[PDB]
């Protein structure tokens, strides 16, 4: 639906900002939410999907990050 966007720490140590996850040691360089292989697609100003249960939850930063974020490699 109309899903909210995502809090700072929702779960998964997801940050709004890709770069504010610096600090967490599986931050490498540039993985963003887009570029994540659990993307959906965005959805409107730079937020967009999420495409796992405890996650779709809430709409995600195109520009965010989280832990289980996984290459789309
Ligand atoms: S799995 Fe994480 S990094 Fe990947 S799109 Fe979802 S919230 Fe973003």
């Amino acid at each position: 639906a109309s899903e909210p966007r995502a809090e700072d720490g929702h779960a998964h140590d997801y940050v709004n900002e890709a770069a504010d996850a610096s600090g967490h040691p599986r931050y490498q360089e540039g993985q963003l939410c887009e570029n994540c292989a659990f993307w959906g697609e965005a959805v409107q100003d730079g937020w967009g999907r999420c495409t796992h249960p405890d996650f779709d939850e809430v709409l995600v930063k195109a520009e965010g990050w989280c832990s289980v974020y996984a290459p789309a490699s």
